[PDB]
Parts: structure tokens; sequence; C-alpha cells
């Protein structure tokens, strides 16, 4: 209702039109210039082009979602000190055509993953799924990682065996795409032996080295962001944990801690993505939210379900998985709340996410899942809990 209400876009080929974003009652977009490559500057011309092409359809660019880190920044080699000056003068421009919200992450080689993308719910609409078996099968059967046995149980890797041997030559190319080409919203795409040998490059990159490059990055690019008025909020890797044998840094409470501890600016904040968090039980999506707050500029409000194996989720309806939504809207509700106290009024924005494949969505072929109508739903019923927590506790 006052809730800033926000919709993640691809741009003028996605096909789901602004038109559409309307409809569902969003009033922000979030978006990036996808087209152009990984590290170089986007031009003043080109972010005015797409803010345009927004404010014609009578909504406002609100977030940027991504500003894609270079593989070379990640690994601290190559090229990465130009690629970190293009960086720095991206948001100079961003910031000069008022766009003032950056969302990034620094999950490496990998972005956002699931092993299957048509998961079919009972009531027959398809969700994302993470299923540990299918990840295994593909680390042990397909990659053939060494020694990827140790990231399994004993059972796991008996059920992997099995899994895939009841794979067709397509079921394995299939699964195979899904972890690697990249879904929507990635910046980095492989075949199997690109991504074999980049796997290569982190063979002495563990956990504290990859924070280290971070740290490069981070003390280059936020006195910039600051300077020019631009906030930075983080994405959490999703899922929250290190896959591959690479480490994964954005995925705890400590984790936030860290970003703060390495750089104490305002700017460098928080996307509070309570999809990616919640993946893992040990979350306190709540504490992270009163904790952090202050340095929260954006939300991802949608849910994910653990199974069986706690270590499988697939995407769940936002009010039915395993995010408590209403203590969450709550938490964040009382956040903007304590900025007004504080005499400022600072509202954050947020967006559904991901919704399931439903109804007309079905018959199509959809960027999975940022299909229209089940993202529709989720911010609706978000909408509705949010609008309820401001009436019972803030009228
Ligand atoms: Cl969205
Ligand atoms: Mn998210």
């Amino acid at each position: 209702s006052h809730m800033e209400q926000t919709w993640r876009w691809y741009g003028p080929n996605d096909p789901v039109s602004l038109a559409d974003v309307r409809q569902a009652g969003a009033t922000g977009v979030v978006t990036a210039l996808h087209h152009i490559p990984n590290g170089e500057v986007w031009s003043v011309e080109e972010i005015l082009k797409r803010k345009a092409i927004i404010e014609d359809a009578g909504l406002v660019w609100s977030v940027v979602e991504s500003v894609p880190i270079h593989e070379d920044i990640k690994t601290h080699t190559g090229n990465y000190e130009q690629w970190i000056a293009n960086y720095q003068q991206t948001l100079r421009n961003l910031a000069q055509c008022g766009i003032r919200t950056v969302c990034y992450n620094f999950m490496p080689v990998l972005d956002w993953t699931r092993t299957d993308l048509e998961y079919v719910l009972p009531d027959g609409s398809k969700a994302l799924r993470f299923d540990q078996i299918e990840f295994a099968a593909f680390e042990m059967h397909i990659l053939k990682r060494p020694g990827a046995e140790a990231d399994y149980t004993e059972e796991e890797i008996a059920q992997a065996a099995e899994r895939f041997a009841t794979m067709s030559d397509e079921d394995k190319a299939r699964l195979t795409r899904n972890i690697i080409a990249g879904l929507p919203g990635a910046e980095e795409g492989y075949t199997l032996d690109q991504f074999r040998k980049h796997l290569e490059l982190y063979k002495d990159i563990d956990k504290a080295k990859l924070r280290e490059n971070f740290a490069v990055f981070l003390k280059a690019i936020i006195p910039v962001a600051e300077e020019v008025g631009v906030r930075m909020a983080v994405h959490p890797d999703d899922p929250p944990r290190p896959i591959l044998g690479l480490p994964r840094i954005v995925s705890t409470i400590e984790d936030m801690q860290w970003m703060v501890d390495t750089v104490n600016s305002m700017a460098n904040g928080f996307t509070m993505c309570t999809g990616s968090y919640g993946v893992r039980a040990d979350n306190d999506l709540v504490d992270m939210i009163k904790q952090f707050g202050p340095r929260i500029y954006f939300t991802h409000l949608r849910s994910t379900m653990r199974e069986d194996n706690p270590k499988t989720f697939h995407e769940a309806a936002h009010l039915n998985g395993d995010v408590d939504m209403y203590e969450v809207v709550k938490a964040i509700v009382e956040e903007e709340h304590r900025r007004k106290a504080e005499g400022k009024e600072d509202l954050i924005p947020m967006r559904p996410d991901h919704g399931h494949q439903m109804l007309d969505d079905l018959k199509k072929k959809t960027n999975p899942g940022y299909s229209a109508i089940g993202r529709l739903k989720g911010l609706a019923e978000v909408r509705g809990v949010e609008l309820a927590i401001q009436r019972a506790f803030f009228s």
C-alpha cells in the first residue's frame, strides 16, 4: 500500500511487459544493462536509454541488479585493476543518472544455482528446485570433480550413483546446462570444459583468500559509492553453502558482520534475500534484520522449502515455505519506522524475486522462474501481509 514495490524486468526482450509490471502493482523497476559486456563501463547514454523506456511506462528505475563483478576481481588476477576502475565509473554514471541503489554478489564462478527448472508441484504449477542428489550426480558422474565425495554422505553418494544410472542422455545434458549455463540474471555462462578449467583458477583460493579479494574490491568501490551518493546492497550466496569445492562468503550472519568490519561506511549495505539466506535453517532472518537493518537497502521477499534431505529445496509459495513471512515483514516495517523516528523516512524497496510458473505462463517458454503470474501472486501476498502489519502495529 505504501510499501516500495519493485519488479525485476530484463529489458525490451523480456516476455514480461512494463504494462504487466504496472498491473501487478509495482511502482518501481529493478533492472541492469545485461547487453554490456562484463567489466565494461555502463555509459550515461545506455543508462538513460533504459531509464527513459521505464519512465515511459509510468514507472521509475529504482534498483540496479546487478553490476557484475568480473572473475578477475574475484580471483585477484589479470586485468582486475582496470575492471575496478570501470566499476567505479559505472557507479558514477548511475548516480549522475539518479539511480542510487546497486545490488551485486560475490558468488565465485557460478551465480544462483538450481538443478531443476521445471519441477511440477501438486497443483500443476512449476517451481525451481535444487535437488541435492541431482547435484551430487552432476558433480561426481558428469563433472567428476576430485574428490567431490567429501561434500556428501555415504547415502547421498549411493543415491547419486543410482539417480545417474536412470538418467537419459538428454537428462544429463539438461542437468549440466541448468547448473553451468547461467540462470536469469547471471552474467557468466559455461560449457563443461570452460567450467572445468575455470574451477582450476580457485585451487589455492580458500574462504580466507576470497575474503581478501573481496576486501580489495570493497575498499576501492565503497568510497566511490559514498562519494557519489550510491548505496551498495550485497546479495547472499544462493544456495548459501560452499559448492563444487569453492568458497561462498556471503552466506551467514558472520559474513554480514565481516563486511561491516571490513568497510565501515554506510554505503556498504545489504540486500536481504530471504529466499537465499533461508535455504539453511541456522540463519535467523529476523535477527539478521534486527542487527543489520540500518544497512538493509533492498529486500527479496520469497521463500524456499527444505525437503527430507535438508540440502534439497524447492521454491515455495511465498507464505507457505520455511520463511516466516509475517515475522520477516514485521521486522522490515519496524526498521522503516525507526528510520522515520530518527527524523528521516527511508523506505526499503522489495521485490517478490521468483514466482511459480502458473496459469497462462505454463504454455510459455519463460525465464526460469521470472514468469509474471506467480510473481504477481507473491507480490500480492506480501502486500497484504505488510498492509496488515502497518495497521496492527503502526496506525
Ligand atoms: Cl521481481
Ligand atoms: Mn534474491
